[PDB]
């Protein structure tokens, strides 16, 4: 059909069509009068997964005759979606499946929608690791992507009187066509016990075993033939298990908890007892599967060669129970000594921060660790002191900075600070974009920069423009291709060559034209499956992320009210039109983010309903984001907000999402938006707000949002409409704690951006009423998100961290 | 290689070979130079199960185009053992097979041994299940195998310094390839709640919703290609379950825990929460799937011809609910009225009783009825006070008979008798063997069959000849097909035409041979499997079945303890050598039944290692028995022990299996004993101790063991060795609790049959000493066991209880 999608090729199609007949019958045991589309969803992906395995096994067949050097990516989230169009994508086959289930009477993309999101992650941290494995596959880099494979993962959001609603993302139920369990190389997780000393050294004694069983998922490479692993560990009860009886086998259940449920907490710490199992769950089987792989290689008992062959990159602290497990292993089975084991560990660790925000980093209890982990507190311990000899000997006298550095932190209860540990522990220690990097420099780890400056790197993040363009926005794909073929996909900096098109009448026509069919293709998703009724001709301005204070969906929902206002105030005034549209999973237990939920509906009650607004302003909360509603989203937006106080988003993803379908971007100078308008040009970019330094100015000064309240009567208003009831007739005071918080406790200054967000937003409209001067600023955009590519992040931390060489050869098929 | 095991053709042969490398490389991503043999097991398996389908599903078809009258046996059991060969054999395809692997490199045998069995059972119950689903199969009738699916079955039983240790049976770790998942059609089963009356009548409401996910398993009939279905329902719990978050997503288990792990009582009742809630469980969401499959048929609402469609059969108590919750559904949710629905009820439902023994019989406690099913106590109740209505217009005045009659029985706790709600609610109740359903009518439902004479029947359990003889013994099986060609094995009748070949004596040299081969493939399967040395020359004498009081285990110690004591008493004499095997589990719970195991042992500890006894007697103790084992161990006995107390053993199918297979029978007049002494003479037998009559002679009179002591001085002299601590050095008193049951409370008069027991095994080893006169005998023994073929059995309940005709005839391939 589309060019991009590949050959629909007579044999090919006669091949897939027989295979998919086969599978219906001899896998899925059914026939054309009983299958339902679920059925033929299934007959399809058993159909396209046969196509990896031939790859998957020559590929792996390939890793062990040459014997590279091996990335471990270790996360305790993979927020991977759909697989089906990935794959087919991947692979070259979305044409020929196309044709193939034409020809058997299906229609495809009703197929695709019956596939599962894998939600095996809460937001950026997830999905970030979900891109890097699609990248490191395209480079042809032998890496391993290891977690834990969650019976339940993101829980689905609905949305009950405007109050959200979780319900258990049971996302296994159908079964999962991509996975094969690996029973065979189960291993032995031990918790517990007690440390006994002896000539021999320590020995972890009476500790209780679960056992860990891998899933392998395939990842294929673009068009390369790479298919590289996904290994996630599946938590199961040793047989000797308490072994009245009934109660015993029930009991089994206490082990397999482990890997249950993913933990909905995006940027919060919660110390909880069962999250320090996961993470020390998918640390101990993953170390054991990388040192049994080491020695099992066509090479040479001897660790040296060991940061020669491993690189086990840890994604933000939730790992960083590797460093001490790697010692452990070391020292106590493989009897190395203290240095030499050290010197191994630091070489094979590297770490990548994700926020500075103070409640979200990891700072254990002790006396967890104590009963848990005894082991392992007591190398925390021997790594602390052996640390701060070399503090002490570097800057001698400075106490305060000894207490500052320590792993451990005293008062009422002792905490082990994982950031600390990850930092002294590895070799390599990166941010996730330009500015956050320097913030960690300058600020939050000052005096760790200060004793080993080497140590500190940038690593931009990116996004994969496989998922996030060629597969969400085929239309916009096949118009670049048309023009610069199709070697952009595996190398967007070719994008550039865009810009001597953005005076060319065609593709203007082009450009705005494939947005308006995906505005259109949405708006018709939102009656369909939502029963929701939205102008097609409108802005559409989309806020969409994780629910947040530091996100400021408040700061959105104030310029929502401002515009109703206006209108309001003048009727019969000409307003550029908008759909707002803001959607995002609060954590269960943040009371305030739900409090903002419930204010977004609410005002979309007065707002939708008024007579005199028309079809003007539209307030739209978009139920269950995740990955697979993000694909269709995306792809129509016009306004993309990142809105963000400036220092608090350390990159943000999603930015860069929009960036590369035709959105353009209203935002503060935070995360990845100052190198974003940077490559695009600040012209090419609604920059509002404080930077980073008018904050801390604030900061001194001290932050009085009553002055704010006190100089603008728009404001002024706006809080009363809040306080008096406006916007929950039956319920006065609802919203009492969201005044309160913004008058008087409000870590993210809200007020303080108020005035230039308003104005900022007036030039968006100006913009957008001159069709062919947004769409040639949309051009430039577009032609200038090269950079944000995940291929590029990967090349970066392949060369700057890891020590290989990015591929882009094929092997044989 | 053998005639029976079918075509091994070329053009069949290439094809096997092919699927099986498509299924190691496609199904189980493996090859070669990875591939274990459970690798090589699970292609097999695949490439087996491919030829199934096919047939599976025109079978199917077919009860759909004809719709036939259905069976549906509810059993809370189904010991189905191992599945591979099985499949093989009733598909012709065992030579096939056996030559593709072996052109592949690969040891079919050895493949086999990699199965687990599905231990979804505890002994006969169960296995009859098994037996059952198989001759339905075999006879083409409408069959449908409804039960639970177990995460848990039997567990394995270890020895430990000779005492019982249960490990769970995780059969389920590598995964199930005979299984398919059907999510698509879960249904809801309800549990606690209320009872509200309306003018619409009653309603159950405010229950807590556990969903049942059925899992369907092919059932192959005999060279016919009929494959029926088993379908096991799996607990899984709704979405909106309990809905801080993380605990509401872990209690998930509670609801899970309903299909958890078998209850692992034989012929013992406990009145545990949990057990009842597994048999509502079945009864629910099979009653759905029935009357769900009833509506959509091509037929024509109308519930009048429900009986003539449907037949569900109670293997035993443990589906009894489904009398109440068939009334539930036809007049609370159709709104039939009370007596239509009886009707209908009655005509659908017949009841198989298992047991006489008081402490197996079911008695639910009601306060756990009325918490947890409500409207079926209500249900009982009505149904107790019209059935009592009959009783009294029957027999007026008879005030004693009304509460003997009674469903609800008053005492301390009130209770509801399951076995008088079977009856009430049935059209038939059998016994399982001619003896039993006597004194079914004698004694304990006297009273229900003078008002219901009509109502009650035999059906002598049966066997499969399939598993039973053609599986396990392959070479006993030729040798009869050389002489009488094939047909028998479905048709077992047919094996009469032996008796003309009694005085033949080329046939004499074959049974012999064919019992020498596998003792010696027995006596090798004990060295490498368990280091443990037996002189094959020596007389196998086996008891294999449930640890159990009744079933006299301590009988058959006595006597070893007699032979040991002889043996030791004359050096020097001559005794016919034996090797004794006793083996089966014991309940977890039945103290006793594990001090009977350890003494077995303890024997074993002085009998074995005695230089003065030589190789002249063994006791070996059978760790692990179970299907797959018994198809060991059967085709290698020459000596059968069914030696229960006469009128407890209500029919047994081992002393069957023995029969089929070339093992002589010592046993008491008991069960299906009788039946089978009727077939082959009495002559061809070894009975031995009281009838039915003498122990209630003996319990009238009263049971004094002492009297025994005093009279029989080789008793007297075991009974101190026991005592003295002669068996147990280390803990001189350690069978004080044996001896003492023994003297003082032993309710099954072990010592009453002792002195005609060891006189009885004297004439054994006197006729084991004239090897020809011992096969004639068996010869004799083989050639009458027809009759205990479960296709005699099921044709039996087809033309007697369900009004179905059994049908030998193909469906095309
Ligand atoms: C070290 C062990 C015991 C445990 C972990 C393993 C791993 O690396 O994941 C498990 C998987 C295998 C068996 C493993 C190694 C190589 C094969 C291989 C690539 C071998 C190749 O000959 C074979 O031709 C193929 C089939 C290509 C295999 C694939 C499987 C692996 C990678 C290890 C085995
Ligand atoms: C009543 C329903 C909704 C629930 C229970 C069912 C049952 O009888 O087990 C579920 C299974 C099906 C769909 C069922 C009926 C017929 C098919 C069929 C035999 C139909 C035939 O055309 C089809 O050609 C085949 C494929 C032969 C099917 C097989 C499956 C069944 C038996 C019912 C459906």
């Amino acid at each position: 059909q589309i060019s991009v999608r590949g050959l629909a090729g007579v044999e090919n199609v006669t091949e897939l069509k027989k295979n998919f007949n086969r599978h219906l019958h001899f896998t899925l045991v059914k026939d054309r009068n009983v299958a339902t589309p679920r059925d033929y969803y299934f007959a399809l992906a058993h159909t396209v997964r046969d196509h990896l395995v031939g790859r998957w096994i020559r590929t792996q067949q390939h890793y062990y005759e040459k014997d590279p050097k091996r990335i471990y990516y270790l996360s305790l989230e993979f927020y991977m979606g759909r697989t089906l169009q990935n794959t087919m994508v991947n692979l070259a086959l979305e044409n020929a499946c196309d044709e193939a289930t034409y020809q058997l009477g299906l229609d495809m993309e009703e197929l695709e929608e019956i596939e599962e999101d894998a939600g095996l992650g809460n937001g950026g941290l997830g999905r970030l690791a979900a891109c890097f494995l699609d990248s490191m596959a395209t480079l042809g880099l032998a890496a391993y992507g290891y977690g834990i494979r969650y019976e339940f993962g993101i829980f689905n959001q609905k949305i009950c009187g405007g109050w959200q609603m979780e319900e258990a993302d049971d996302w296994l139920r159908y079964g999962n066509p991509w996975e094969k369990a690996r029973p065979e190389f189960t291993l032995p997780v031990h918790f517990y016990g007690r440390v006994e000393h002896t000539s021999q050294g320590a020995k972890w004694v009476d500790t209780q075993v679960v056992l860990a069983m891998p899933y392998d998922t395939p990842v294929p490479g673009y068009r390369n033939n790479v298919v590289n692993t996904m290994r996630l560990w599946s938590a199961k009860a040793p047989n000797d298990f308490n072994l009245g009886y009934i109660q015993a086998v029930l009991d089994r259940n206490l082990a397999e908890n482990i890997s249950r449920v993913l933990y909905p907490n995006d940027n919060f710490f919660e110390g909880k007892e069962l999250r320090l199992k996961q993470e020390y769950f998918v640390v101990a089987a993953t170390l054991q599967d990388i040192i049994r792989r080491f020695k099992s290689s066509k090479f040479g008992t001897n660790f040296d060669a060991f940061p020669d062959k491993v690189a086990i990159q840890l994604n933000d602290t939730h790992p960083s129970l590797a460093i001490p497990e790697l010692m452990r292993v070391l020292v106590d089975l493989e009897r190395l000594d203290w240095d030499k084991a050290w010197e191994v560990t630091v070489k094979t660790c590297a770490y990548t921060n994700h926020t500075v925000l103070p409640e979200a980093l990891e700072r254990w209890p002790v006396h967890l660790l104590e009963t848990l982990l005894p082991r392992h507190l007591q190398i925390i311990y021997e790594i602390n002191q052996r640390f701060l000899n070399r503090v002490a000997a570097a800057f001698p006298g400075d106490v305060d900075r000894l207490r500052r550095m320590s792993l451990v932190e005293e008062g009422a209860v002792k905490r082990i600070n994982m950031a600390h540990l990850c930092i002294a522990g590895s070799h390599a220690v990166n941010g996730v974009a330009r500015i956050h990097s320097e913030i960690l420099k300058k600020t939050i780890f000052k005096d760790f920069y200060e004793l080993e400056p080497h140590k500190f790197q940038n690593k931009t993040n990116g996004i994969t423009p496989r998922r996030w363009l060629v597969l969400c926005n085929p239309g916009l794909a096949e118009i670049i291709a048309e023009r610069i073929g199709e070697e952009y996909i595996s190398d967007l900096d070719q994008l550039r060559k865009l810009l001597s098109y953005v005076d060319d009448e065609a593709f203007i026509r082009d450009v705005a034209k494939v947005k308006q069919e995906n505005k259109l293709k949405f708006a018709a998703y939102l009656e369909r499956e939502y029963k929701v009724h939205i102008n097609p001709n409108s802005l559409f301005d989309v806020q969409v992320k994780r629910i947040h204070e530091y996100k400021r969906q408040l700061l959105n929902c104030l310029h929502v009210i401002t515009l109703y206002n206006r209108i309001k105030k003048e009727p019969n005034k000409f307003v550029v039109p908008r759909t707002v549209m803001i959607g995002g999973k609060a954590a269960p237990g943040y009371h305030m983010a739900k409090m903002i939920i419930k204010l977004i509906t609410a005002i979309g009650d007065v707002v939708n309903h008024d007579p005199v607004v028309g079809d003007r302003l539209r307030v739209i909360f978009l139920e269950n984001y995740r990955v697979s509603l993000a694909e269709k989203v995306i792809p129509a937006a016009d306004l993309s907000e990142q809105i963000s106080t400036a220092g608090t988003e350390a990159s943000g993803t999603g930015n860069m999402k929009f960036m590369l379908n035709g959105a353009l971007t209203i935002g503060t100078m935070d995360g990845a938006n100052v190198e974003m308008a940077e490559e695009a040009g600040e012209e090419n970019f609604f920059i509002f707000g404080m930077r980073v330094e008018d904050v801390d100015r604030l900061d001194q000064r001290g932050y009085n949002a009553q002055e704010y309240y006190d100089r603008i009567p728009e404001l002024r208003q706006i809080i009363e409409q809040l306080s008096s009831g406006f916007f929950s007739p039956k319920q006065p005071d609802l919203f009492k704690d969201i005044v309160n918080m913004l008058m008087h406790h409000d870590r993210f200054k809200v007020f303080a951006d108020y005035e230039e967000y308003v104005k900022c937003q007036e030039r968006v409209s100006a913009l957008y009423k001159n069709p062919r001067e947004w769409t040639r600023m949309v051009i430039r955009n577009i032609a200038t998100s090269g950079k944000f590519s995940s291929d590029r992040t990967i090349a970066q931390y392949a060369r700057e961290i890891w020590g290989v060489e990015p591929s882009r050869q094929r092997l044989p098929a």
